């Protein structure tokens, strides 16, 4: 229904002043089925902890050997 659950960003990861293009901030989980899952994206803008963000069901991709 949610999808995502609501988080209150509680650290920052923030390492110099412009080193890439999309800040990454640290966030953890509020409620939810884990509780206390906390997850670090990169999101742009000025994010420091207190904010709130969405924590989504990331989908683990299998990776193929390819062979000669």
């Amino acid at each position: 229904m949610d999808d995502a659950t609501p988080a209150e960003v509680i650290e920052v990861l923030k390492r110099t002043g412009m080193t890439g293009e999309v800040m990454q901030v640290k966030c953890r989980i509020l409620d939810g089925r884990d509780k206390g899952r906390i997850l670090t994206r990169n999101v742009m803008g000025p994010i420091r902890e207190g904010d709130i963000l969405m924590l989504l069901d990331t989908i683990r991709e299998a990776k193929e050997i390819r062979t000669p």
